[PDB]
């Protein structure tokens, strides 16, 4: 849901943080637990792309990305 | 390491298991830190397993699974 999506990014976020840096994990953290209580395949494919944004982030392959944005879409459509 | 991605299943089990929930998560991050201490890739091809193992054990579409699969073979790849 919404609240599952925020809850992904705001670890996203953490993950790229890295303490300040232990608080924002710990802060993650929560917000998984509070989203988990397939849906364990989602959470994964959720966390992929939050990691794959961290990486980007840090940047700044091209068939690479290509891939992850089939990969998306598919997980959009089913 | 092996020892490694053992911590990392019993973490894994132990989130899907879940006061007495929230002792076994505390045990379970406490196992995945010992574990702790390219290769971030093959960590996270790991974790595809672990969570594999995890939604076994909950178990007791098949297309989108599959194509999971796929986006985390592409990632481990590149």
């Amino acid at each position: 849901y919404i609240y599952l999506g925020g809850a992904i990014l705001a670890e996203v976020i953490g993950t790229t943080l890295m303490v300040g840096t232990i608080i924002c994990y710990c802060a993650s953290f929560w917000l998984l637990a509070q989203t988990l209580a397939i849906a364990y395949a989602i959470w994964s494919g959720v966390g992929i792309v939050l990691i794959s944004l961290l990486s980007w982030g840090f940047f700044g392959a091209i068939i690479g990305m290509m891939l992850i944005c089939a990969g998306v879409l598919i997980i959009n459509l089913l």
